[PDB]
């Protein structure tokens, strides 16, 4: 409960995040550091020269093919320890995650680990650990100096000597730096003989983890306060001279406040407070996501569990509820500011994997361990059954999850891409008649307008059932659309519309639910390999139907609209639409060609290139078909350098001399005859 005396002061708090190689000590030494006195935060208070301290120890991923998440929780923290095995030294996955947080303006500090290994298995001297530790700290300051930003290239260089390095154990839970040393007293040469007979425990109390790396984190790691001087003006795109940005700039609980969410595991949001007061009950701007909300139950930090707490100021790491379905980067604040992130693109699930137990024992809850992922990410969609989401790696993840975390032995098919159908060009009119024969419907088919489209798709026009026709049609009209024609819009679903353009049809209002329904089954499956469909505008032209529902079941409105819909379209040059990804890589400029190369390769293009010193961040996209197998590539081309992710991009039309295959394999795959159907196929005899 002293976390609440240290909160009111900036100047006390250390928001900071751990760095390891996968497997050179990372979760053991969060662990051991709280224990010493997936998670989203958690905080340690720590006394040091007389004062306490709140550190808050952020989730920092290091899966440098998964960027996006590396890049977001560097932008959280201010500190960071680099953590590198003794033994192994500075790998390239450990490069990359300090050039991340060197680009985010995050100060380093050093902690090298498994010195025990040093000590018992090769039996070195104090003077051999020594020199050992001065080439992992010469490599470490090499990359210090080659992409700090040009103000802290020599100030953030790291030391032995000044305490900006420490050395230990994280498993056996020691650690040494020199000022350690020198207000303890204590010496190498006893840690190496407390290490070889094998005395753990003395060991433990006579160099303690905790105390020494804390100290380093306290002495040599930022304030927010501090941080926020030159960080602010780096993360947050706005004016800095206004006043949310002077506010955020000084680490101001005056201001209006403003965070970020940086988690999200009901729904809990862990987030950062940049400047004034988050409280329990607060009205709140989302600003990408371009909603309002109300946040709910505040909360502050304590190790793991999160404790009920209402007002609490900036330089905090928060967690509140009831925020909505806010994605973690998204801005939340009391006023309308300029985001840290930009707004990102929907995401669709666009691959899907086949997956079952081959030990037909572990299942009922492998079909728990199923829909259990799904649980934690909206983003996962299952159906064997089928995973679907958004690339490879994503789903790769889970499949990773379940033989090793839930102990399930899978087999799993090859991977497959989800593909779109539209047409290109209008068509001639057409007939579906119901199959009693008393009920009309005359109709064509239109590609819709890129501008409609991505209007629909950025939200302007609303999806569903139109609630406000001549509100609509004249957004349509404002865009390319005849407003006439507009004016008889009557629904949007899934990237396409329906439209009645008729006139004086009686009864036409019967059976307008029944025609939607039938327009969204023929959406849902295209003719050409039923394929969910995206650009086409349905007019309905002229009807006639029938007096009597007895004569107009779903039976028979269904088969009449769908027949029509397909035939139609088949007339219409039907193609085939492929997902895309948008690429976003981090690489030394010595890579650049090689990337650009392997890109290139997989029929892709280069969107956006920008340069930071000797650092390249490229933006590029690719057909999702191209892209699997990217991580092996586009590590070989970098020699394990490269930070990458990928978003979802949306569709685009495949290719025409590649179509054709692709169509047969969907149709064979879903047991269908695999010939492309013509209108032929589709359309009714004369």
């Amino acid at each position: 409960a002293k976390i609440k005396e240290l909160m009111l002061q900036p100047e006390r708090i250390r928001n900071i995040g751990i760095a390891a190689h996968i497997d050179h000590g990372k979760t053991t030494l969060s662990d051991n550091l709280l224990a010493g006195a997936n998670a989203a935060n958690v905080s340690m208070v720590h006394n040091y020269e007389g004062k306490d301290y709140l550190i808050n120890l952020i989730d920092t991923p290091g899966h440098v093919d998964f960027g996006g998440d590396v890049t977001r929780a560097m932008r959280a923290i201010d500190g960071v320890i680099i953590v590198v095995d003794a033994v192994e030294g500075v790998m390239p996955q450990t490069e990359t995650v300090v050039r991340q947080a060197l680009r985010e303006y995050v100060k380093p500090v050093l902690f090298i680990n498994k010195v025990d290994r040093l000590i018992r298995e090769l039996k070195l001297t104090p003077q051999q650990m020594m020199e050992r530790f001065s080439k992992i700290i010469m490599d470490v300051n090499r990359l210090i100096q080659r992409y700090a930003p040009e103000e802290y290239k020599k100030k953030w260089m790291v030391k032995v000597e000044d305490g900006s390095v420490a050395f230990g154990s994280a498993y056996y839970n020691w650690a040494l730096s020199v000022p350690f040393m020198k207000r303890t007293g204590v010496k190498f040469n006893e840690i190496i003989d407390l290490t070889l007979k094998g005395d753990n425990r003395t060991l433990r109390q006579k160099a303690p983890l905790h105390v020494v790396v804390l100290d380093m984190v306290v002495r040599h790691l930022p304030s927010p306060i501090e941080a926020q001087k030159y960080r602010i003006p780096h993360l947050w795109e706005g004016d800095i001279s206004s006043d949310i940005g002077q506010a955020m700039l000084n680490c101001d609980p005056k201001g209006k406040m403003v965070m970020v969410v940086t988690k999200i595991i009901g729904e809990v949001a862990t987030g950062r407070v940049w400047s004034g007061t988050v409280k329990s009950g607060q009205e709140v701007y989302l600003i990408n996501t371009k909603r309002k909300a109300r946040i709910q139950q505040v909360g502050i930090y304590m190790g793991p569990e999160r404790i009920n707490m209402e007002a609490v100021p900036a330089g905090n790491i928060v967690a509140v509820t009831g925020l909505r379905d806010a994605m973690a980067g998204e801005t939340v604040a009391e006023e309308q500011i300029e985001p840290f992130e930009a707004l990102h693109y929907v995401s669709e699930p666009v691959v899907t994997v086949a997956i079952e137990a081959k030990n037909v024992k572990d299942l009922p809850r492998l079909i728990e361990a199923l829909r259990q992922l799904a649980k934690e990410d909206p983003t996962l969609h299952v159906k064997q059954h089928l995973l679907s989401g958004m690339g490879e790696l994503h789903l790769e993840v889970k499949l990773y999850k379940l033989k090793k975390d839930w102990g399930i032995d899978i087999e799993v098919s090859e991977p497959i891409v989800v593909y779109r159908e539209s047409i290109t060009k209008s068509s001639p009119m057409v007939e579906g008649k119901s199959p009693n024969r008393h009920n009309r419907f005359y109709i064509v088919v239109e590609p819709m307008p890129d501008e409609i489209y991505n209007a629909i798709k950025e939200g302007i026009i609303p999806e569903g059932r139109v609630k406000n026709p001549k509100e609509v049609a004249k957004k349509l009209a404002e865009l390319g659309m005849d407003y006439e024609i507009a004016r008889g819009i009557v629904d949007i679903y899934n990237g396409n519309m329906f439209i009645d353009n008729t006139k004086g049809v009686q009864y036409l209002n019967e059976v307008m639910d029944l025609l939607i329904d039938g327009f969204h089954q023929a959406m849902d499956e295209g003719p050409l390999a039923r394929e969910p469909v995206m650009k086409v505008i349905v007019r309905l032209l002229d009807a006639q139907v029938h007096e009597d529902n007895v004569h107009r079941g779903p039976a028979q409105i269904y088969p009449a609209i769908r027949t029509a819909i397909h035939c139609a379209m088949m007339k219409s040059n039907p193609v085939l639409y492929e997902p895309y990804q948008k690429v976003i890589i981090n690489i030394p400029y010595e890579y650049m060609g090689a990337v650009s190369r392997e890109i290139t390769q997989r029929r892709g293009q280069l969107v956006d290139m920008k340069q930071e010193g000797e650092v390249m961040t490229i933006i590029a996209e690719a057909p999702v078909a191209e892209m699997f197998g990217f991580a092996g590539s586009i590590r070989s081309a970098t020699s394990g350098r490269a930070l990458w992710s990928t978003e979802h991009a949306g569709f685009k039309r495949v290719p025409n001399e590649l179509a054709q295959q692709i169509i047969r394999q969907i149709r064979q795959r879903k047991g269908l005859d695999p010939n492309p159907p013509t209108e032929k196929d589709v359309c009714p005899l004369f």
